[PDB]
């Protein structure tokens, strides 16, 4: 067997320009390839702009329409994952301008409203900046956007360990059993910092003959590489909707939360056919941000 | 002369309870002995819980706590490592809930990137599940993750017999002098699967007035067996970095992949002191696994 990594790790420079090129022009030709016989000249124009920038600047950017379908093929290109069959169902938040962590809590906070939308789940991935050196990524070290704290157990079992890095920077836990851990944002290669998400932003659906259960109706990654092109970038957060004795089936319906049910599968499906008239891209599993951050104040 | 055997054997059933409880009633009381006079009450409260999962389910999980603290003092209570005096620089990857060989195999990749670090080597151990009845191991095959082939002799004399099990296993040999074997892994007690590491996942230093001459830069011990309050891991891979007409010093140095240096002998320590503010556990050795598997199809 000759499996690929599933992971991929940080850098500390730049990817040569005898790697990237190479790549810049697979997904050029796979982008330009989706118009199938129209558009040779502005292939051809776009793939020497592109080497040009390559050689001028060391690497290059890519279009929004470019970024779009990225984007998309990557979902398209998740094994796992069984909404990707209604890839096109996607909305790209543009966030490459990005600069601090102040501004990455902002566009977050943006991604969690528009994807929440009041329990009509929609689907969407927000953009931070690519990696250039390898030395100032942009990473949320959050495994989704939205979890309950972890502290035997209390509250999520899965981020005992999270919950005690978020702790150890100075975020004050409340010791309940469903404590939204907070965002822990780290820009531009910095030190990551600890945001609260405002509670407003987070829907929950209340279990419905007094547990006091409740679970969170986003579902959302916070911790992957998305990699197009030769191009990496390592905060990408995505959110689709629930898969699914259960009152979660009853519990979400009631309180009309997205899920994916067969009525919420053929809907999708539908709209998804409607928007018609080594694999890369690709998302990649990272290590772990603590594991690998070099603390410029501890 | 009283010495205890090194080695650690299969099993064929589960641990009897009378023979685990006292072994992990000592391993926690080691544990919390670790704290001093704090924590007299988690300490009885753990006791308690453990007793209690043991004789409900006929053994118990580690805390991840717990886990990492044992591989560190196995790793402390390992005589013939130099390494050891530095015990606290130890990055564990918890795979105690891997089911699969194809899981493995990512947990490894994972493994390789974060402990190659592209040649700031860091120390890094990977725990796959535990023995339960001893009919479902999970084991890596190879003595090494990382080592060339041996085919008069052609790579490396020393794992002929690995590289000839490889072949029969469906390998195709490439018959070079350093040809990187495959993974061959062993999970839930099934046959092995081959795996080939991914060659950009290698690092190799080349050796510098055309022998054309190089090696691999991570050395890292796969098929030991971690004992711990009487549970066993089987599966539990670990590096560390090399200790050192020699062009090698300088190879190494010149292409800045770390060795035991007097430098990097300061560095490490210095970092393990400022991680300040029978012995069990132990690594054991095992018997080679293609000695003693029972082949479900041969
Ligand atoms: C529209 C609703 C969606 C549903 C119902 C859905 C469902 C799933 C499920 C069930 C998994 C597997 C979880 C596991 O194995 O533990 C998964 C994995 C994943 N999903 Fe989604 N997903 C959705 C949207 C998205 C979106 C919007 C993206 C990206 C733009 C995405 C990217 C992925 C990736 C990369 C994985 C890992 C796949 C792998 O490792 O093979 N998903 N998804
Ligand atoms: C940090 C760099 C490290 C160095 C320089 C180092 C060096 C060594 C050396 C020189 C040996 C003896 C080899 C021989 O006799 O053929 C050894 C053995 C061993 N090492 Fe390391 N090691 C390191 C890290 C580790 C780690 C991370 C672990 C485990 C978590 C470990 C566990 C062991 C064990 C169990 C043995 C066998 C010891 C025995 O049988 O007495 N080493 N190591
Ligand atoms: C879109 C969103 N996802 C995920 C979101 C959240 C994820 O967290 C995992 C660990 C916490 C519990 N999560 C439960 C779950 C199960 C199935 C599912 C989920 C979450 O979202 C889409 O479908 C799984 C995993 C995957 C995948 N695609
Ligand atoms: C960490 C890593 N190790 C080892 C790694 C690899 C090992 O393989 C042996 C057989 C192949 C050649 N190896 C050379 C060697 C020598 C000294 C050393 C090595 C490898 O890694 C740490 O220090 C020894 C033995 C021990 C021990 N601690």
């Amino acid at each position: 067997m000759n499996p690929k990594s599933l992971t991929r790790g940080p850098r500390d420079k730049p990817t040569p320009l005898e790697e990237l090129l190479p790549h810049a022009i697979e997904f050029i030709n796979q982008y330009y390839g989706s118009f199938k016989e129209a558009k040779i000249e502005e292939h051809l124009a776009r793939l020497e702009a592109v080497t040009k920038e390559i050689e001028t600047t060391g690497t290059y950017q890519l279009t929004l329409d470019e970024l779009i379908f990225a984007t998309k093929m990557a979902w398209r290109n998740a094994p796992r994952c069984i909404g990707r069959i209604q890839w096109s169902n996607l909305q790209v938040f543009d966030a490459r301008n990005c600069s601090t962590a102040q501004e990455m809590f902002q566009h977050i906070c943006r991604h969690i409203l528009y994807a929440t939308n009041n329990g009509n789940i929609r689907s969407a991935i927000t953009v931070f900046p690519q990696r250039s050196d390898g030395k100032h990524d942009f990473r949320l070290w959050n495994s989704q956007l939205i979890r309950y704290a972890g502290y035997t157990i209390r509250g999520d079992a899965a981020t005992l360990e999270f919950t005690q890095l978020c702790i150890d920077l100075g975020w004050k836990p409340r010791y309940g059993r469903f404590d939204v851990l907070p965002l822990v944002l780290q820009a531009d290669g910095q030190d990551p910092e600890v945001f609260e998400i405002p509670p407003d932003l987070v829907l929950e659906v209340t279990m419905e003959w007094e547990l006091g259960l409740k679970w969170y109706a986003l579902p959302a990654v916070a911790n992957m590489l998305l990699e197009v092109g030769g191009l990496e970038f390592p905060a990408c957060p995505f959110n689709g909707w629930y898969m699914g004795n259960v009152a979660v089936l009853h519990s979400f319906q009631k309180q009309n939360v997205t899920i994916m049910d067969h009525h919420t599968a053929s809907e999708s499906f539908m709209k998804h056919m409607q928007n018609e008239y080594v694999l890369s891209p690709f998302y990649y599993y990272q290590i772990e941000p603590w594991k690998t951050h070099i603390w410029q104040n501890e």
